[PDB]
């Protein structure tokens, strides 16, 4: 189409979240207004101040495990690596895979991560013992294990940090030097558990009227860029568009290292439109920073407003909402998870709503305010939505993002397809088998010659093979639960893994390979459909910590 | 509501109505008393917390 060749588009997600699994739930989740920050009881004597200290915790539930022989890692070296590491590691692959890629098949990609400093190596015993882990073995390790070359390197901005990942994105994929970016964010501490900006009852209620301050989270999420016009040709499956992204700081402006200045936000947002150009009236909803400080929401609105009313402004058209509300304050995985959130919406064509809201700030002005602040869900009938990250620092992100409108989706040509499902574990094939089967009625209409596609192309050739030749969905689900229901030897199917004729062998399509796939190198490649989102690897339940 | 052994009667009505660097100077009679006095403001302190120096 037109400005689809200055754009990024999202191809891929993955992300775990407080109270989220993955994307999918995640998006559900804060459509209803499920809130994730969790509460105690009867588990220190010290019931005190809260015990603001901080009563209530928003948590992430395994962050400790992990699936270390995937990698070819010692259990001995998981324990020394940081555990944002390792979930940077999951989940860049299974943001690939949800873009339906193999790694290994788009070497000429780029990385971009971050990640908190949780001084993880304080608690490993007294140690010979080389302190590369840092910062940038991150990035790298993943593109080692992933086998990529685009550039791969470590940004921080902290809150800001994950829209910095999607702003080296934005130049390298428009530079060329890559073709697809991948850029992920994670905070996970090392911890159990007035003079600041923490919240009185642990709610972060942005845009309320009794918004005392914000409480901390924990979060690790990645997603898969790619040049939009490349996208559409290529064929891949786009949630989403990013048209623009800025990046600035306050300066010394204003009074402090941890005040937010008005005049700094302002510009970066002044910044964006210009190189998009886009029309303020064009944005149905804007994810704000929403942290739910007294005089951090003003700020933002009013940083917001000056900008946006310059423009062919003038109503209360904008909605303006703060995920955050949801999870909590993530603060390198803070912009991560905005994006998402964002990139869903659009997606969905639905505004999450904003929680913990039941008044509005009188210092907002909200009535003058372009935008209105969130309490419903959504009809919307492409769209533009914005985001906003600010650091800690004093560094300023604002991105803006387009839907992608068309489909023309088209019923199956052909009646049989061949599924090739493979794990690097007998005990995962089975589960896999599961978290496919469940989805199969949860997704009650998804065509599987695009799924077929999917596996065939975007999931590697593990060692453990099952391989399924059906022809209908329902007959493919309980020929499923079939290969689940362990040792009858019933459907037809094909155990995997239970020599090479490398040497210059044609093939010729036509018939059931499984067999030769089952114990074989095949290459699904002659017939075509569309790459689509389905479930990812099941990685292992192996918990890893120092004692 | 007050009403004496007099036959002296009262009504009455009330209603509802709606930095970085600090000094605290701190003084008293006697030197117990200046530090009695420590005591309680710490005391205080302890207690409430949302509690503004300014």
């Amino acid at each position: 189409p037109d400005y689809y060749e200055d754009s990024l588009a999202v191809i891929g997600i993955s992300c775990e979240f407080p109270g989220a699994k993955d994307h999918y739930e995640f998006w559900n989740n804060i459509k209803e207004g499920k809130e994730s920050i969790t509460f105690f009881s009867k588990e220190s004597g010290i019931s005190e101040e809260l015990a603001p200290g901080f009563p209530a915790k928003s948590v992430l539930e395994g962050k400790e495990m992990f699936d270390p022989g995937f990698f070819g890692f010692s259990p001995k070296d998981a324990e020394y690596m940081d555990p944002q590491l390792r979930m940077l590691l999951l989940h860049s692959w299974k943001a690939i895979e949800d873009a339906g890629y193999i790694s290994k098949e788009i070497p000429e990609t780029s990385v971009y991560m971050s990640a908190s400093t949780n001084s993880y190596r304080s608690l490993l015993p007294e140690e010979v013992s080389w302190v590369l882990a840092q910062s940038g073995t991150i990035p790298t390790m993943i593109s080692h294990k992933l086998g990529l070359k685009g550039p791969s390197y470590f940004v921080h901005a902290n809150c800001s940090s994950s829209l910095i990942g999607l702003h080296s994105a934005f130049q390298s994929l428009q530079s060329g030097e890559a073709k697809y970016a991948l850029v992920g964010g994670a905070t996970l501490h090392t911890e159990s558990s007035p003079g600041l900006n923490f919240s009185s009852d642990g709610h972060i209620k942005a845009f309320d009227a009794d918004a005392d301050g914000m409480i901390g989270g924990e979060g690790a999420g990645a997603v898969l860029l790619k040049k939009a016009s490349d996208a559409v040709k290529d064929g891949d499956h786009i949630y989403a568009l990013l048209r623009g992204i800025g990046v600035n700081n306050d300066g010394a402006d204003k009074v402090g290292f941890y005040a937010p200045s008005v005049k700094g936000q302002a510009e970066v947002i002044q910044k964006v439109i210009d190189q998009t150009g886009i029309h303020p009236e064009t944005i149905a909803y804007v994810e704000a920073h929403g942290t739910g400080t007294k005089l951090g929401d003003p700020i933002e609105l009013s940083a917001l407003q000056s900008v946006y009313g310059r423009y062919t402004d003038k109503k209360q058209y904008c909605g303006i909402g703060s995920v955050k509300t949801n999870l909590g304050h993530l603060d390198t995985a803070a912009g991560m998870a905005g994006c998402i959130k964002v990139v869903m919406s659009l997606y969905h064509q639905e505004i999450a709503p904003s929680i913990n809201y039941k008044e509005p700030n009188p210092n907002l002005h909200l009535e003058d305010s372009p935008f209105f602040v969130a309490e419903e869900k959504k009809e919307l009938t492409a769209h533009r939505m914005a985001l906003s990250s600010f650091g800690l620092g004093g560094t300023n992100t604002h991105a803006i993002f387009e839907q992608y409108p068309d489909a023309s989706e088209a019923a199956d040509a052909a009646g049989p397809f061949i599924i090739p499902l493979s794990a690097r574990k007998k005990d995962r094939l089975k589960e896999y088998a599961k978290q496919l089967l469940a989805f199969l009625e949860r997704k009650t209409d998804t065509d599987l010659a695009d799924l077929a596609y999917t596996f065939q192309v975007g999931r590697e050739a593990m060692e453990e093979r099952a391989a399924f030749i059906t022809s209908g969905t329902a007959e493919l689900k309980r020929q499923l639960a079939d290969f689940i229901n362990d040792k009858p030897a019933v459907t037809g199917c094909f155990r995997g893994e239970k020599e090479l004729i490398e040497k210059w062998l044609a093939k010729g399509k036509g018939p059931k390979l499984c067999e030769m796939w089952s114990k074989g190198v095949a290459i699904n490649w002659h017939k075509h459909p569309k790459r689509i989102s389905l479930p990812v690897y099941p990685f292992a339940k192996e918990p890893y910590w120092p004692k």
